[PDB]
């Protein structure tokens, strides 16, 4: 069932640039989000289909390592860093593996 877990920052969604540190979980197609890796009360999901994630670009204009994005085919989109770049590239792929369903 999941595909992946770990934590990850996440860039707050009002642009005040500001991080926060939850643990996610990737099943069923989403991303689920939780306050630490005991995965007991879930704080919120993003369902990934027709998300297309990558690794930041220039434009993106993120400064902290290893960060990420998933866009919303812009409706919507999330900006993640991870702690390593392997942890990096496991979420790029599963996340893509999961939005090409």
């Amino acid at each position: 069932p999941v595909v992946v877990r770990g934590w990850l920052h996440k860039q707050d969604s009002s642009g005040m640039r500001l991080w926060k540190r939850r643990w996610f979980v990737l099943a069923d197609y989403c991303l689920f989000y939780y306050k630490d890796s005991r995965e007991e009360a879930v704080l919120g999901s993003i369902p990934l289909p027709s998300y297309v994630i990558s690794p930041v670009a220039p434009e993106d204009r993120i400064s902290r390592k290893y960060s990420f994005k998933a866009v919303h085919t812009g409706m919507r989109t999330y900006y993640f860093s991870a702690d390593t770049q392997e942890d990096m590239n496991a979420w790029v792929r599963a996340m893509n593996q999961a939005a090409q369903v």
